[PDB]
């Protein structure tokens, strides 16, 4: 599948180099001509948006399959989601870094954000109820995502380096993020 | 001054590579033999700690010089200090990135942390009064600094890429950081 090879190649290149990764380099590492990349993605912006949703879907498969939903308290559910996302990101550091590079890019469309939210309805509902309004807004969502992902990456880095304390770092990082980004 | 040249070469190398930066490379980039580096710094860990204090001293010179001394409210003082620090880091991205790499390395000693905050007593006193106790503890201070510096660098990134909203990024990032780290 040329498209799957392109998505994997875009993941690695955008993780490494951000959205400034050129469509010509992505094509080469996928083993195809650049016109072939545009054969599957009309523009680079479409590739950015398609890749983002592809990576979010991969993450969400882990978040949802793992979700202990004997849980109805929102913060408890979010802690579980956080823990699962930490595990996913440590297992897939390039996929996680690509999500972060794409999320802070301001290239993601309204349709992409809507589909992203709707892929995981329980998470969506909690974010709309609890995240500070400015960080769900079109104007500042990318900044809210940037702050969230900065705290997530720091938590992952410390957990990876000091596994004896990993559970404590993950808990403290979740709690700091929760205070920073949510309101009662 | 080869000590200053070594500190500058160490700043750029550690900003790029973290504390894995090679002392042979730092010495070569300062134009001296590697053994000359160790005449100025007894060990690589001492270089790490001295450089951290050197860069924190530079930052604090701006923080202290800029601080409005008529402000007595702790949070408002910290908002001013945050803004001054954002300005300094945007003007000196390698120095700030080196501080971040050194802070999260866990190679900074308790004494170095003490000497660091003693350079800016107003900041020191506010941190001890307001930061969550876990993030002032020896065991989790490096993580507290990592969270702080992650929010700081994200704020700098957005203010630099979208300067038309710099004041809003700086204010939103401060409040997020403040809620993350204080009680
Ligand atoms: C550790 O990394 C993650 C952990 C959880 C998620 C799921 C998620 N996506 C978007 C916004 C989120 C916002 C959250 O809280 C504000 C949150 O708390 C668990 C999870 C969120 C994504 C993650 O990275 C993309
Ligand atoms: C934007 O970058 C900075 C801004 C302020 C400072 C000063 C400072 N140093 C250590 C811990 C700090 C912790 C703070 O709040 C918890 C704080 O609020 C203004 C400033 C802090 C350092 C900064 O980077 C090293």
């Amino acid at each position: 599948d040329k498209k799957q090879a392109l998505l994997e190649a875009a993941t690695q290149a955008i993780a490494q180099s951000g959205i400034a990764a050129s469509t010509a380099v992505i094509a080469r590492n996928a083993g195809v001509a650049e016109g072939t990349l545009f054969r599957y993605f009309a523009t680079k912006d479409e590739l950015i948006n398609t890749l983002y949703l592809h990576l979010r879907q991969d993450l969400c498969q882990s978040l949802i399959m793992e979700l202990d939903r004997s849980i109805t308290d929102a913060k408890m559910m979010m802690r579980f989601i956080w823990n699962s996302g930490i595990s996913w990101g440590l297992n897939h550091p390039a996929r996680h870094r690509a999500i972060r590079q794409l999320a802070v890019s301001e290239k993601l469309t309204k349709e992409t954000h809507q589909r992203d939210l709707d892929m995981f309805p329980e998470l969506r509902d909690i974010l709309h109820r609890r995240v500070l309004m400015v960080f769900m807004s079109d104007e500042y969502r990318a900044f809210g995502d940037g702050l969230f992902l900065a705290l997530a990456e720091t938590t992952m880095d410390f957990a990876a380096r000091d596994p004896a304390r990993a559970g404590e770092y993950i808990a403290l990082g979740f709690e700091a993020m929760w205070r920073a980004l949510t309101r009662e």
